[PDB]
């Protein structure tokens, strides 16, 4: 429905830079030759219809999300042997890249805005039973106006319509909920969506401390560490308000049944009074000043 095979995107889009590479193909920065609008271009070269299903589901996810805090689908093409997914480009970049550029973590007011907007985005997704499943600071993008966009629904799309949990990941899963580490069949429970709430909590600590919990270990031990350890905490509690520590205490619940939902966490005093993104605009403006 959203994929066009008649037109070649190379006549429509000019590749103007490379945003990331991996086994998944590449992500490009692209400028449309007519408008000049920018886009992230996820290009995957594959001819098998099984593999193409996974990526068309990602297009389907983006197409149904009209919420502003999710990256927008700008268009989609398949010809030659490559599928092009054109996605909203966020000039602010990812939060993890911003912390590296500034050589510091976010302030608590900045984390509160990110937390609040992430919670509204998750409440919107979960109401459609879309579970992101791969939250981390690298998948929280920023606009220059100081709002987030959740990105990279690749893991979400490969798990959306199938009943067999894809027990398969790349890299080190610092953000994985303990029931997912233990490979529990969460789809036969009410609590599959709770994995995102745990990942959100880890992402907050990552933004507080620049690196996620257990980043200092040999990466081979992280899964075991997540399964066996008490929930992570802010290691310098005097730096942070009791509301932040309390929010983390309830979100980083190892039991997915009692872990709160995104809607419940929107009632928490850490975010219940956050109405302005000003603190994130300042952060983006300060990051733009460094480069
Ligand atoms: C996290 O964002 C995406 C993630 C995946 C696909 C697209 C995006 C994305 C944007 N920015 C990017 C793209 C890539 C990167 C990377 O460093 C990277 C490196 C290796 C593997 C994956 C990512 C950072 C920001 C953007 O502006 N709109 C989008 O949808």
């Amino acid at each position: 429905e959203h994929v066009r095979r008649d037109l070649d995107p190379n006549e429509v889009w000019e590749i103007v830079g490379e945003l990331g590479d991996g086994a998944f193909g590449k992500v490009y920065k692209a400028k449309n030759k007519e408008t000049g609008a920018l886009a992230a271009a996820k290009v995957i070269e594959t001819k098998s219809e099984e593999e193409l299903e996974d990526y068309i589901v990602e297009i389907e996810i983006l197409a149904t999300c009209d919420h502003p805090y999710i990256v927008k689908l700008l268009g989609a093409y398949y010809h030659d042997g490559k599928l092009w997914i054109m996605i909203e480009f966020c000039p602010g970049g990812a939060v993890d890249a911003i912390m590296l550029e500034l050589d510091r973590g976010l302030t608590e007011p900045q984390i509160q805005v990110v937390c609040r907007q992430m919670l509204e985005a998750l409440n919107f997704l979960h109401s459609k039973r879309i579970i992101h499943r791969d939250l981390k600071a690298g998948n929280v993008l920023m606009t220059l106006e100081g709002d987030i966009r959740l990105a990279d629904f690749g893991v979400s799309a490969k798990n959306l319509k199938t009943l067999q949990k894809r027990d398969s990941f790349i890299g080190t899963p610092y953000w994985m909920a303990p029931e997912v580490v233990m490979c529990e069949t969460m789809k036969d429970t009410p609590y599959d969506y709770k994995a995102d709430i745990w990942s959100l909590g880890i992402t907050l600590i990552e933004m507080a401390q620049i690196e996620p919990p257990h980043h200092e270990l040999n990466p081979m031990r992280v899964l075991l560490k997540i399964a066996k350890s008490d929930p992570p905490t802010l290691l310098t509690p005097s730096k942070w308000s009791v509301e932040f520590r309390d929010f983390l205490k309830i979100a980083l619940d190892k039991n997915p049944e009692t872990r709160p939902s995104a809607a419940q966490l929107l009632e928490h005093p850490f975010v219940s009074s956050i109405t302005s993104n000003k603190a994130l605009r300042e952060l983006v403006a300060e990051a733009k000043a460094e480069v």
